[PDB]
């Protein structure tokens, strides 16, 4: 089965929550030993296509929500100056209570995207494991093997978090954390990679970054430190620019601001808020970290749109990282890859339909064939000739060597003999199904309309609260502000899903 969010909405899984709390990660899941030469193949290549997707979904296609991370730390950095300066502590003491809540809270921001990278290099020991075990397989079985300048490479090596070769990342915190490296071995020299060092730069690097796994003649690569190095920069460009702002803002505030101006004690913060929201059953957690984040969103007008590459239409909310690439229009066209920001897409799955093209016209004794993988959670209605109706699930589907997938109806069928006239996806969810997805290719915005009036708008206006500097968040207005903008969010998302 092919996955939904990624061939049929063209689209990438959402999570963000490490950005602002410690995250669950998606451990290692290397192949078995014992297993058949074509089979460790396969599974060697869905152990790093599962790796790619899940470091895609949380690191690797979210870069540009750090600005949230640089607005999140100083919120927390603020709230703890305000403290230490309502009780009349020193400039020194107000600075180091603002300073520890930038370097704590950073420290879970690093850790989580460097276990994440861990993680990755772990389950690459124990695939390299596995791989050298096999009586038939080598390394150059599964893995491409070249450098730069097209040459075989001596050995492709991973060292995970406490090997000797593993990197060692002084945190926010002071604290260390030893960092995996994919290792490339030159003979006596070597490469090693991790998202801090990235690549050496030369041509004796892996010929695209990171591991490239091969299968059937479809390959891809991840691990690729040069995707990691941009994600660590910024947030490394975050950690000193929040340390040397607070620094000003504390000078600036310092004095000016009262005891009792500012009263931040009882406010519970976006970040606060999305983490309660995590330890509960209710909204989708990708939006509500998306909004504690202080993405742009337009909460208030939900828009259907059609996956152009697929023909995929889909109902929901839009969030932009980069409002500039906004406005977006009714009845207009949009390419992602042209944004100079990520656009996200918050909608229910179980809504997802779309016209099906991909079928055999002919019907052999009830057995319908598909010339295309049907999606994961949908089922393909086919419409017969004779105008019978049936609805089949992706599980359902059988796959031959071919790219066919073929499926008898004919219990369910009259006329077993027929000819497939017309064809549609839709959801096999029962329950709602509401989570964010990260819209990758070009879509069509075919209606856009206001859930609170009910009236269908042109436009699209994206809301955030005003992004923190330091000479911001001087006044209980601006904070009161913050407070209600993330509330009246929360409650709209809260109202549209359920
Ligand atoms: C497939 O068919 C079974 C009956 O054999 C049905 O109960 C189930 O809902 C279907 N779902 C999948 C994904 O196989
Ligand atoms: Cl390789
Ligand atoms: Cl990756
Ligand atoms: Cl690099
Ligand atoms: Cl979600």
């Amino acid at each position: 089965i092919a996955p939904l969010v990624g061939v049929g909405l063209a689209a990438g899984a959402v999570g963000v929550g490490w950005a602002l709390r410690e995250f669950e990660i998606v451990g290692s899941d290397a192949p078995p030993e014992g297993l058949t030469a074509d089979a460790l193949k396969q599974q060697v290549y869905q152990t790093a296509k599962t790796r790619k997707s899940t470091n895609a979904s949380t690191i690797v296609d979210n870069q540009n929500i750090l600005d949230g991370v640089k607005h999140t730390a100083y919120t927390d950095a603020k709230i703890a100056a305000i403290e230490e300066l309502n009780a009349g502590s020193a400039e020194s003491a107000v600075l180091d209570a603002a300073t520890t809540e930038v370097n704590s809270y950073l420290t879970t921001v690093q850790s989580n995207f460097l276990k994440t990278w861990n993680e990755s290099v772990a389950e690459l020991d124990s695939i390299l494991s596995t791989v050298v075990n096999h009586p038939d397989i080598g390394k150059g079985d599964v893995f491409l093997m070249l450098n730069g300048s097209d040459n075989t490479i001596e050995d492709l090596l991973a060292n995970p978090s406490g090997s000797t070769d593993a990197t060692s990342f002084t945190l926010a915190d002071g604290t260390t954390m030893s960092v995996g490296t994919v290792e490339v071995d030159r003979g006596t020299e070597s490469y090693y990679y991790d998202p801090m060092s990235g690549l050496v730069g030369d041509l004796g690097d892996l010929k695209n970054g990171g591991p490239t796994v091969q299968y059937d003649g479809d390959s891809l690569v991840y691990l690729n430190a040069s995707n990691w190095k941009p994600i660590y920069d910024e947030m490394d460009t975050v950690l000193q620019n929040v340390r040397s702002g607070i620094s000003t803002w504390v000078s600036n505030v310092y004095g000016d601001v009262q005891s009792g101006e500012i009263e931040v004690s009882d406010l519970v913060t976006p970040r606060e808020r999305a983490a309660m929201m995590a330890q509960e059953e209710g909204m989708s957690q990708a939006i509500a970290d998306l909004i504690a984040l202080n993405v742009p969103v337009d909460a208030e007008r939900e828009a259907t749109i059609t996956i152009q590459d697929t023909g995929a239409t889909l109902p929901g909310t839009f969030a932009l990282t980069d409002a500039s690439d906004g406005p977006l229009e009714s009845g207009k066209t949009y390419d992602p890859s042209t944004f100079s920001g990520d656009v996200y897409f918050t909608a229910d799955m179980s809504l997802v339909e779309g016209d099906w093209t991909a079928y055999q016209s002919g019907v052999d004794g009830g057995n319908v064939t598909l010339t295309s993988e049907p999606y994961s959670g949908t089922a393909v209605e086919l419409n017969t000739a004779a105008n019978e109706t049936v609805a089949v699930d992706a599980g359902n589907w059988t796959a031959t060597g071919n790219g066919t997938w073929y499926h008898d109806v004919s219990p369910e069928l009259e006329t077993d003999i027929t000819s497939i006239e017309s064809a549609r996806f839709l959801s096999t969810a029962e329950q709602t199904q509401y989570e964010t997805i990260q819209l990758q290719g070009s879509f069509t915005i075919d209606k856009l309309t206001n859930t609170q009036t009910g009236e269908e708008v042109t436009a699209t206006s994206f809301d955030s609260s005003e992004p923190h500097t330091d000479s911001n968040y001087i006044t209980q207005e601006e904070w009161d502000q913050l407070e209600q903008q993330n509330k009246e969010l929360i409650e709209k998302y809260e109202q549209s899903q359920s």
